[PDB]
């Protein structure tokens, strides 16, 4: 027993992990076949992030205006593309270390690992949600531009992040890794705010299941509730509506504690209504929402990548 | 910015996990160079639980009885040796993976990351502390054994925690890679059970210094207190004792916020006097002590 937030082990995307200079901007990129990605604002001095031109900023570059940088190993570059916010370079070598992955665009309420890196050197990992606003709640200091966010589902290494900017708030900012940003957010440096966030609903319920998996059973009560019935309480604490969909995704937890999703609504609503009553779940003062259904059966059965 | 529990990069340490068979026990092994290190305990059998004698046991068991397996290659066992609670099997391959390593014992209040693993496969990666009781809140279920806790200081892989079992309060408890556990714990399932847990008060001041370096004031206040007046009031609420050492340590960040580390102490003393009132402090509405002095410095700007 025992619940953690836990990352997925970051081996995989270690041997990924490249540094990249074009002109005084170092930061992160990640090497994979014979392609470097990296985030394109890397093109940019101080003036240009006022009001960048990227597609005049690029082509005005050669090759050679990059240096990727593999440990104590320099790579080639011998193309250079830019697709959305990303900049693709083109390297004389493919990573012997590639492993098998695939790029995913992740919904807001979905969890993921990211691996802070710093000069293209791995420095620490930690578990995330893409918030209902799509920021993250990072941490991530000046080089970290171009850390990637990630999944595991066996041998296959999902990546659904690049890390690109921090917003005013401290809250944190970037794109897929075909460039499109998650929320409404722009790649030059201008006032930018993230929209009010909201709390994952469904992922609350599903830490409530790990709670009851872990003997912690006192929020338990004999209520049962509706969806329209939870979702007017939902709405007014600020929380996401729960869909139908939400429910078949808890369905499991549902059925391995003998409590069905409303009957743990019930246990929702009565705490949002009235609080923990100076108790405590999973070691917890507030409702954790950054653990998926998925998380939840993943780290109590005990899955293995 | 931004303030998260972060676990050290687990690659270096995947690498060097294993699976090691003996009998009908299956756990987690540690290959460095050409030893592979595990829980002794994985030579007992059913009866053997209770009062196993692990010299007696050893001694019945050839090489050829322990089953090591590195992903899909059969390792070949060429000598066995105990260390305290820790059995050492000498393989005929040194792991090519093997990092630059040491092996450290840790103190109550360390943080390290754990590299939760079944079957020799890596499941997750998280950041613990070893508590004052010398247990950790670990997330482990049958077949972690093994496991292993870790940091990474500059590309060198300090190993200072092997995963041994579970208490009936649902902690942990283990060994460093010397075998020598942690605590008041011997590896028989007779009843045990740990000391009472207190707060890592060092690691709370920490934590409350990265939350001003991020920028949150609102639970200072305009008094200070003696190191002893503090301890009175703590001890109270089962924090642990703050020694001159503690102090010591703060130094630093007591340099960088320009907030006294008796002046943090009053804080402290008036926080759990009140509570947050509703409000967080980096995201939690506990006092958060899983960090170190260390760690909210290497994690702060
Ligand atoms: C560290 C450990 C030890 O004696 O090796 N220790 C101090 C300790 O009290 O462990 C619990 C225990 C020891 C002997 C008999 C029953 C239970
Ligand atoms: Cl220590």
């Amino acid at each position: 027993s025992g619940f953690r937030k836990m990352a997925f082990p970051s081996g995989k995307v270690e041997g990924c992990m490249v540094q990249v200079t074009c002109g005084t901007t170092t930061l992160n990129g990640l090497w994979l076949d014979d392609v470097v990605y990296c985030p394109r604002h890397v093109i940019c001095t101080s003036e240009d992030m006022l009001n960048p031109n990227y597609e005049d900023l690029l082509i005005r570059k050669s090759n050679h205006n990059f240096l990727v940088q593999a440990g104590n190993v320099q790579l080639r570059v011998i193309g250079h593309s830019m697709q959305n916010c990303v900049l693709k370079l083109k390297v004389d070598t493919a990573n012997p270390k590639t492993p098998k992955y695939k790029f995913v665009r992740i919904q807001p309420g979905q969890t993921f690992s990211v691996l802070a890196c710093y000069n293209g050197s791995p420095s620490g990992v930690y578990q995330c949600a893409m918030r209902p606003n799509f920021t993250i709640k990072g941490s991530f200091l000046n080089g970290s531009c171009g850390s990637v966010g990630f999944n595991i589902d066996y041998d296959c290494v999902s990546f659904c992040y690049m890390h690109h900017m921090e917003l005013p708030t401290g809250v944190h900012a970037g794109t897929d890794l075909e460039g499109n940003f998650y929320g409404p957010f722009v790649d030059r440096q201008t006032a930018q705010a993230a929209g009010t966030d909201t709390t994952i609903t469904v992922n609350v319920l599903a830490w409530l299941y790990a709670a009851v998996i872990n003997g912690d059973r006192w929020f338990l009560n004999r209520f049962t509730t509706t969806l329209n019935d939870f979702n007017l309480v939902a709405m007014k604490y600020n929380y996401e509506p729960l869909t139908q969909d939400h429910v078949d995704i808890l369905g499991p937890l549902s059925a391995q504690t003998g409590i069905a999703v409303l009957d743990m609504c019930a246990s929702l609503k009565e705490l949002l209504q009235n609080g923990m009553n100076g108790r405590t779940i999973l070691g917890s003062a507030l409702l954790e929402d950054e653990f998926t259904p998925f998380d939840v059966v993943r780290q109590c059965s005990g899955v293995t990548f």
